[PDB]
């Protein structure tokens, strides 16, 4: 996960380069600034190798003392994470917004039982999300998110959405 959450207290990326793009210094290294912010002094913050972190909570987000000797330590500037249409596993917690499947068909809506007829109602499956024609997986299948079809010959299909790569 090499985004920041809100100002990054539980960055533990590895981008290792300042705002104004200087390289970072190791945190066990006293060369070229001396400092006190040691693993062993800030244990569960991962001060490690030379990653820009923000291990006491400050506004500017995860930082790092630099090898630059006249510029003791900067922010480093880590895209704020905004992955959503994504899927964890094989998305029971799926809630995108995703409408076509694998095959390319545009996804029939849940509340419609045109052109196919079920029992996959909102009402039936509360917590689900079953909104609008989006592809869910609102039974755990291992087939991913998927749906009911427009096309009158293909009753449901599982979708085509890529692996999350910023949860955790």
């Amino acid at each position: 996960r090499n985004c920041i959450i809100g100002k990054g207290r539980s960055y533990k990326g590895t981008v290792s380069i300042t705002k104004s793009g200087i390289k970072c210094q190791p945190w066990s290294s006293m060369i070229p600034h001396e400092h006190s912010f040691l693993p062993s002094s800030y244990r569960g913050k991962d001060l490690q190798e030379n990653y820009c972190r923000n291990p006491r909570g400050e506004e500017g987000g995860p930082w790092c003392f630099t090898s630059n000797p006249e510029v003791r330590y900067e922010v480093c500037d880590i895209p704020q994470c905004s992955e959503v249409e994504c899927i964890i596993g094989k998305g029971r917690s799926y809630k995108g917004t995703v409408s076509i499947t694998k095959s390319g068909i545009k996804c029939q809506p849940w509340s419609s039982m045109i052109p196919h007829e079920h029992s996959f109602l909102p009402s039936s499956y509360r917590g689900k999300d079953l909104q609008e024609n989006y592809c869910r997986n609102p039974r755990g299948e291992e087939g991913g998110p998927w749906c009911f079809t427009s096309n009158p010959e293909v009753r449901y299909e599982v979708c085509d959405i890529p692996q999350c790569s910023e949860v955790e």
